[PDB]
C-alpha cells in the first residue's frame, strides 16, 4: 500500500532551503555533472575548429565556397549541440561550468592530400574523437547508474553521431575519388548545393 | 546466419495458449515485472489523486489562486494519463492489470510560515522526486530481471518526462521564493494562470 | 582552465584512418561479432518477409479468397523487407560490411482442418512475430555483450517497442478469430480486416 | 447457333466441390503453372542481388549514392514484378511455390573496370538473363497453346525489359565514355539527380 503523504515526509524535509542550491537535482552525482560540462566543452571546442576551417576556405585565394559554407554551418550546429548540454545540465540540477577554449589551426593547406581533402579527414578525425567523449560520457552515467543521464546521451547523441561520421566518412571518400584539381573544385560545388 | 522459420517455429507454435483467460502475448514477462509495473500504476494514480484535492483546495472562494488550481487540474489529468499508458502497456505484454485501493489525500494546504502556494509548490516538488524514485525502482526491477524493452519503456515513456516536470515545479518553487507572500504570490498566480 | 585540446587528441584518430580502399572510414568500435550478428538479423527479417509473402500467396487463391487476410499478410511482407532494409543501412552506418544470406523456401499451403486456414494463419504469424523477438533479443544481447552502447539502443529504439506492440495485434486477431467461429464469423473477421 | 444453358449444364456439373480446388483454373496446364513459378523464383531472386548491389554501393568508403539508390529502387521494382506474377498465377488458378533464394555477391570491386562499370555490366547481364527467362516462359505458353499467358507476358513484362536492358546499356556506355574518377563520380551525380 503507498502512502503518498507518509513517504512524502521525508522528502519535503530533503527541500533545499539555501538560495544557491538546486532544488531538482536528485540521483545526479558530481562525476555525472563535471562529465556533462566536460562534453560541453568538447562541442564548443569542435564548433570553435569548424569557424576556424569555416575562416580557411573562405579566403579568397582558396575559394572553396561549398566547404567554407558547409563549415560554417557545422560550427554552428555544434555550438547547439554544446547548448542542449547546457540546458540539460540545468534540467537536472547540476551548474554548467564553461570551461577555456585553446586556440585551433589557422591554415589547412596540405601539399601531398589537398586541402579539400586535408580539412575532411580532419573533420572525419574530429567527429570520431566527439564519438569517442560521448561514450565517455555515457560511460560515467552508466558507472554511477545515472539511468536517465545514459538515455539522454543515447537518444540525443550518440546515433546522430554515427550519422555525422558516416557524413563525413562519404565526403573523404568522394574527395578521394575526383582527385585534386578540377574534381575537388566539383565536389565543392556539389557541396554548396547540397 | 542459417536461419529456418519454420524449423525453429515449432517452440512457440505449440507454446501458443489454447485456454482463454491466457495471454496470447505474454513473452519474457516475468511476474516480478507485472507486479511492478501494477505497483505504478497505482503511484501515478495516487499522485493524481493529490493533484486533485489540490486543485479542490485553490479552487476555494476564500483562496482564490486560480493559476493554482488550473496548475493542479491539469497536473492531475496529466498523472492519470501517465497511469493509464502503464496499464496499456501491461497489456501489450499479456500482463494483468490489479488496480489497487487508492489512499484519502489531504485536504488542506494551508501553511503559516511558508503561506500556501509555496507549501503546495514544494509538497508537489516532492512528489513528483517520489515518482522519479519509484519509476527509476520500476527500472531496477526490469534491468534485474533482464526485461529489456520494459526497461526501454520506462526510460523512453517517463524517464525524461520526469526531469522535466521536476524542473518545472522547482522553478516555481524557486519563484515563489522570490516574489514573497501576498501581492508577489497572486502576481505569481496570475503568471501561471496566464503560462503557455 | 585548459581540460581539452582537440589537435593534441586527434592525432591518434588521423593515423587511423584507412587509406586502402575496401576499407570502412567510418566504422569505430564496432567489432566483428556485432557486424555478424547484424547479418544474423537481416537474414532472419527478410526470411520472415518471404514467409508472409507466400501467405499472401496463398490468401489471395480463388478458392481461398480472404481478401483481408491477403491484404493484411502482403503489406506485413512489404514491412518486413523494410525492416531488414533499416538494418542493412545500420550496418553501412557503422561501416560494417552487408553479407546477404540464402532464403529457405517457405511452406505454400496453409489449410487446416480443425482450426481453419484464418486461425492457423495467424497462430502461425504470432509464433514468427515472437520467434523474431527471440532473435532481436539475442542480437540485443551480443551488442550488450559486447558493450557496443549505440547497436544496443538501435534495437531497442528501432525494433524492440515495435516488436511488442506487433505481437499484441497479432494476439488480438488470433483471440478474435476464436471468438467469432469458422465460416460466417472468419469471413466477418476477414471483412473487418480487409477494412481495418 | 448458340444456347447457353445446354452448353452451361455440363460445365456446370466441372465446377469443383473441395474446398482445395481452384475454382477458376481453365485451360492452365502444370507446365505453364511451374514456368510461371520458375519466373517469380527468377524475378525474386534478381530483386536479391539487386539489393544486395545497392548495400555495396551504400558502403560509406565506396560513396556513389546515384548507384546505391539506382539498385535500391530497381530492388524494390524486381520485387513488383515477382508480385504481379504470383497474383497471375492466383487469376489463373495455378498454385504458388515461393522457392529459396541463393547467396548473392556481396562484394562489387574490379581492378581494371572500376566498380561502378563492373555493377553496371553485371546488371545489364542480369537484366539479359531475365528477358531470356521470360522469352522462355513466352515460349513455354505458346507450345502448351496458352494463348493468354502468352499474351500477359509480352503485354505486362517484354516491352519493359527491352526499356530496361537499354537504358543500362546507356549507363555502360556513359561510364566507359567518363573514365574512373571524377568522371565516374559526376556520372554517379547525374544518375542521383536523374
Ligand atoms: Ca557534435
Ligand atoms: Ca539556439
Ligand atoms: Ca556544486
Ligand atoms: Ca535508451
Ligand atoms: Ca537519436
Ligand atoms: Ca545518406
Ligand atoms: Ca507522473
Ligand atoms: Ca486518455
Ligand atoms: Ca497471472
Ligand atoms: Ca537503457
Ligand atoms: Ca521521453
Ligand atoms: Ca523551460
Ligand atoms: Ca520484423
Ligand atoms: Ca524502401
Ligand atoms: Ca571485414
Ligand atoms: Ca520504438
Ligand atoms: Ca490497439
Ligand atoms: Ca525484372
Ligand atoms: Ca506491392
Ligand atoms: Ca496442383
Ligand atoms: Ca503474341
Ligand atoms: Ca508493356
Ligand atoms: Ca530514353
Amino acid at each position: 500500500i503507498f502512502e503518498p503523504f507518509e513517504e512524502v515526509k521525508k522528502e519535503l524535509d530533503l527541500v533545499p532551503t539555501v538560495p544557491q542550491a538546486s532544488l531538482a537535482r536528485q540521483k545526479y552525482v558530481d562525476e555525472s555533472e563535471s562529465a556533462v560540462n566536460e562534453q560541453i566543452n568538447v562541442e564548443y571546442n569542435v564548433s570553435y575548429v569548424y569557424h576556424a576551417m569555416f575562416a580557411y576556405f573562405d579566403r579568397d585565394n582558396v575559394a572553396l565556397r561549398g566547404l567554407a559554407k558547409f563549415f560554417k554551418e557545422s560550427s554552428e550546429e555544434e555550438r547547439e549541440h554544446a547548448e542542449k548540454l547546457m540546458e540539460y545540465q540545468n534540467k537536472r540540477g547540476g551548474k554548467v561550468k564553461l570551461q577555456s577554449i585553446v586556440m585551433p589551426l589557422s591554415d589547412f593547406d596540405h601539399a601531398d592530400k589537398g586541402d579539400a581533402l586535408h580539412a575532411m579527414e580532419l573533420a572525419l578525425s574530429l567527429e570520431k574523437l566527439t564519438n569517442e567523449k560521448l561514450l565517455n560520457l555515457h560511460s560515467v552515467a552508466t558507472k554511477n547508474g545515472d539511468v536517465q543521464l545514459a538515455d539522454f546521451v543515447e537518444t540525443e547523441y550518440l546515433g546522430e553521431q554515427v550519422e555525422a561520421i558516416k557524413r563525413i566518412s562519404e565526403y573523404v571518400a568522394q574527395l578521394r575519388r575526383v582527385g585534386k584539381g578540377h574534381g575537388v573544385w566539383h565536389f565543392d560545388q556539389m557541396l554548396l548545393h547540397e
